[PDB]
C-alpha cells in the first residue's frame, strides 16, 4: 500500500529522459497522501519543485469544466439537453444549435475542431465563428477532440448561472471543493510559487491568452491541490450535495469509442486495465482524428478507472484514479512530454498498489 518504491522506479528516469526539469506526483491510498518531487520549478532559479508548486494543467481543466457545468445542471440553471440558443441568442437556429450540450462536453457537437482557428481572438469573433460553423457530421455520432466544444459549454455554464466563467470556477468551484492554490487567474500572491514551462527548444514559457482559455485548457493548480480533487472524486460523499452531485455528474458515461467510455471530463477504462488499452484510449489519433461514437447507457458497477491527459506548451498533466479501490495519482511535469510516458509510469504505479 505504500507506492514509493514504485513512483521512485517509474517517475524519477523521467526527468533524464524527456529532459524535463521539475515534476511533482502525488498518490493516494485510501484517504493517505503521498508525495514526491524532482527537479526545479525552473532553470534559472534552480528551485526545487514542492507539493505547492503551481503547475498548468492544460486539458486536465476540462473535468474542472465538467464539474462547473454539472454545478449548473444540478442547480437546475441548464439541462444537459438544452442546446446553446437557449443561453445565447445569437446561436438560435444555426447548424451548431443542433447540437445539446452534452455533445459539447463530449466532444461529439459535429466536429468542432481541435483549436479555433487563428483569426478568432475575441468574443465577437468567438461568436462569429460558432454562427458561421458547418458541422461535418451529426451530433452523438463522432467524437472529435475540441478546445471550443467545451469552451462553449463552459461559457453557457457561466451565462447559465449568471456570473463571470472564472468567478463562478474560483469560488463555486475552487474554493468550494477547497482548492485554495488552483487558480483560472494565478493570484500576485500565488505567483511565486508558478513554475516556468520549457517548450521544444527548452524556452522558458507559460500559456498564452486564448478565447475560452479558462473554459479549455487554463487552470494552475498544484498537487497538493489535485490529489485532494481526486479525493473528491473518489468518495464525493463527505461533499455538500450541490458539489458532490456536481462531481459525480463527471464519472457518468455517454459513448463507447473503442477502448475508451467518454464522460464529461474525464474518460474512463474498466480496472484492472491493461496498460495497453490505457494506450489505445490516450493515443495520439484519439485526440486527432474523428472516431466513431456509440451513445451507451452508463456503466455503473465494480471497478472503473477514469483519467484525462493534459498539456501546455511548457506543461504536461496526467490523472488518474480508481474509486472502487480508493486509489488516485496525478502527474504535474513544467515539460511537455510525451503522453504514453506519463500513463505508462502512473499505470505501473496504480498496478503496484495491490
Ligand atoms: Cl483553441
Ligand atoms: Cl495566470
Amino acid at each position: 500500500a505504500d507506492p514509493s518504491a514504485a513512483v521512485a522506479r517509474a517517475f524519477a528516469p523521467l526527468l533524464d529522459q524527456y529532459d524535463v526539469p521539475g515534476m511533482a506526483v502525488a498518490v493516494t491510498v485510501d484517504g493517505r497522501q503521498h508525495f514526491y518531487e524532482f527537479g526545479v520549478v525552473s532553470k534559472q532559479t534552480q528551485a526545487p519543485v514542492t507539493r505547492d508548486t503551481l503547475f498548468e494543467i492544460g486539458s486536465v481543466s476540462k473535468t474542472f469544466t465538467a464539474t462547473l457545468a454539472g454545478y449548473a445542471a444540478t442547480r437546475g440553471v441548464l439541462n444537459l439537453d438544452d442546446h446553446p440558443g437557449r443561453y445565447l441568442p445569437a446561436l438560435a437556429g444555426t447548424p451548431i444549435d443542433r447540437a445539446e450540450l452534452r455533445n459539447l462536453g463530449t466532444y461529439t457537437a459535429g466536429g468542432l475542431p481541435l483549436q479555433f482557428p487563428e483569426s478568432v481572438t475575441d468574443d465577437e469573433q468567438m461568436i462569429a465563428y460558432f454562427q458561421q460553423f458547418q458541422p461535418v457530421t451529426a451530433p452523438g455520432k463522432i467524437r472529435q477532440y475540441s478546445n471550443p466544444s467545451v469552451g462553449l459549454l463552459g461559457h453557457i455554464s457561466a451565462r447559465a448561472l449568471g456570473g463571470q466563467f472564472t468567478d463562478l470556477m474560483q469560488s463555486q468551484i475552487l474554493t468550494g471543493l477547497g482548492l485554495r492554490r488552483s487558480f483560472v487567474d494565478v493570484t500576485d500572491e500565488a505567483m511565486d510559487f508558478y513554475a516556468w514551462g520549457y517548450d521544444k527548444k527548452n524556452h522558458p514559457v507559460r500559456v498564452n491568452p486564448g478565447v475560452f482559455d479558462a473554459e479549455a485548457y487554463g487552470v494552475k493548480s498544484t498537487t497538493a491541490d489535485m490529489i485532494r480533487f481526486i479525493e473528491h472524486n473518489i468518495d464525493p460523499g463527505a461533499l455538500e450535495p450541490t458539489l458532490r452531485e456536481a462531481v459525480k455528474s463527471t464519472q457518468v458515461g455517454y459513448y463507447k469509442v473503442g477502448p475508451m467510455v467518454q464522460d464529461l471530463g474525464w474518460e474512463q477504462y474498466p480496472y484492472p486495465v491493461a496498460l495497453d488499452q490505457l494506450l489505445a484510449g490516450n493515443s495520439g489519433e484519439m485526440a486527432m482524428s474523428p472516431q466513431a461514437a456509440t451513445a451507451i447507457a452508463p456503466p455503473s458497477v465494480g471497478s472503473a478507472l477514469f483519467n484525462k491527459t493534459g498539456s501546455t506548451d511548457g506543461f504536461g498533466a496526467y490523472a488518474a484514479f480508481v474509486p472502487e479501490r480508493r486509489i488516485g495519482i496525478v502527474m504535474l511535469a513544467n515539460k511537455n512530454f510525451p503522453i504514453p510516458a506519463r500513463v505508462t509510469a502512473a499505470h505501473t504505479v496504480l498496478d503496484a498498489l495491490d
